[PDB]
């Protein structure tokens, strides 16, 4: 009951199952192996995302490390907003030039085969890194990550780590100290008109991190869940307009980042348990995106939900808090929303009759952020 531990393989199996328990039974749930609290209800949640003077959170410009173990928002996000109109060629391009060498088989992993070294390239075009070097970049990003949602590590798998961002470095910082002097139009030349070097790589680190693995994580998300009610599907199909409601409901019903931590500069009560200062809340997305409190059937992924309020799905006054909520809302909000929509939009015109391959096993892996293992299609 409160015996229970949302940092075990049963729980990490599937967190679905016990979101329920923990909203009405335990909702701001202790997690003995940290000094963390784990928050499940809706309004709670939210009312944490909404209040980030009681309950803050890592600068942009903050360096990350394992999340386990105020101003530039802005200029980011708009130079994110005024990005995406000019990277949708090549969005398109990548997602065609990615998809070409497994049409003809009929037969793809779009996760592995294909999801994550898209959004890589997606990142790579949105930072002006040269695409040739996408199997180092993603190798290092992933070595990475693997740092900050692991609950633990290997000496090997963190000998690895320290590597990857060890190369990163040597990679990135280069490009830095040129573009400083002569900048392109990408991010990373952006950054440099007012930071330091290390602190540009630190948010250009954190902008690979953020904008990487969510994106993927979602179109194999959305295709699943899709191909796992093929109306809805076929819906899909004939009206290509329903993307955005096919990816808000992804989002709400598989957020692909399920934890939001949150610092405590204070004593506080979220719900009735008091709480001490400079301890850790996790507010968790996927037990608040299924509060019946806020959504209506909240276990039925349904695409044409009254109450899904596509009108603001991707903006920081969202019914869903995939995205977290209000000002610390994910920044590429805007730029999330295109990129899925132009691959998905792609995946379904090249991939006729997609469907799922026999026998695929579908399972998701993750804490921190989850998605699947694999989504094995076949498709003419
Ligand atoms: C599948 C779509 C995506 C989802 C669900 C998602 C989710 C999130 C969430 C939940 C946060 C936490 C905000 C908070 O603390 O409350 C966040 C932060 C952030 N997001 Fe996203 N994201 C997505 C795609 C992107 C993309 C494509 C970009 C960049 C274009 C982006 C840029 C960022 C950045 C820069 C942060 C700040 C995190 C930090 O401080 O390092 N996101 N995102
Ligand atoms: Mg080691
Ligand atoms: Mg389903
Ligand atoms: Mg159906
Ligand atoms: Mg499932």
């Amino acid at each position: 009951i409160k015996l229970f531990s949302v940092l075990s393989d049963q729980f990490q199996n599937n967190p679905y199952a016990y979101f329920s328990q923990l909203r009405e039974e335990d909702p701001v749930h202790y997690e003995e192996s940290i000094d963390s609290y784990f928050i499940s209800r809706y309004h709670d949640v939210r009312y944490i995302l909404q209040h980030p003077d009681i309950f803050t959170t890592k600068s942009l410009v903050e360096r990350a490390e394992p999340v386990m173990r105020a101003k530039r928002r802005i200029v980011v996000r708009s130079f994110i907003g005024d990005a995406l109109d000019h990277l949708s060629p090549l969005i398109k391009q990548n997602a065609e030039n990615l998809l070409a060498p497994y049409l003809e088989r009929g037969k793809s992993d779009l996760v592995n085969d294909f999801g994550k070294t898209f959004a890589v390239c997606v990142t790579m075009d949105m930072l002006g890194l040269d695409k040739r070097d996408h199997e180092k970049i993603s190798e290092w990003h992933s070595g990475v990550a693997d740092f900050i949602t692991s609950i633990s590590q290997s000496p090997e798998a963190r000998a690895h780590s320290l590597w990857c961002s060890e190369q990163l470095s040597q990679y990135l910082m280069p490009v830095i100290k040129e573009r400083r002097v002569n900048p392109g139009s990408d991010l990373i030349s952006i950054l440099c008109t007012a930071l330091s070097d290390k602190d540009i790589l630190a948010l250009i680190l954190n902008v690979l991190l953020a904008a990487t693995e969510p994106a993927d994580k979602t179109l194999a998300l959305m295709i699943y869940h899709l191909l796992n009610n093929p109306e809805q599907m076929n819906d899909v199909l004939a009206d290509r307009s329903l993307v955005p409601r096919a990816i808000a409901e992804t989002l709400r019903y598989k957020p692909p980042v399920q934890l939001i931590p949150r610092q405590l500069s204070q004593d506080t009560v979220v719900g009735g348990m008091e709480i001490k200062k400079d301890t850790i809340v996790f507010c968790m997305i996927g037990a608040a995106n299924r509060d019946p409190e806020a959504f209506e059937q909240p276990d039925v992924f349904n695409i044409h939900r009254e109450d899904l309020g596509i009108k603001s799905a991707f903006s920081g006054a969202a019914r869903h808090l995939a995205f977290g909520s209000g000002i610390h809302n994910c920044v590429g909000t805007a730029f999330a929303k295109n990129e899925i929509e132009i691959v998905a939009n792609i995946v379904l015109d090249k991939m006729r009759n997609i469907r799922l391959e026999e026998d695929f096993c579908y399972a998701e892996s993750g804490l921190y952020t989850r998605g699947p293992v694999s989504l094995l299609v076949a498709f003419d």
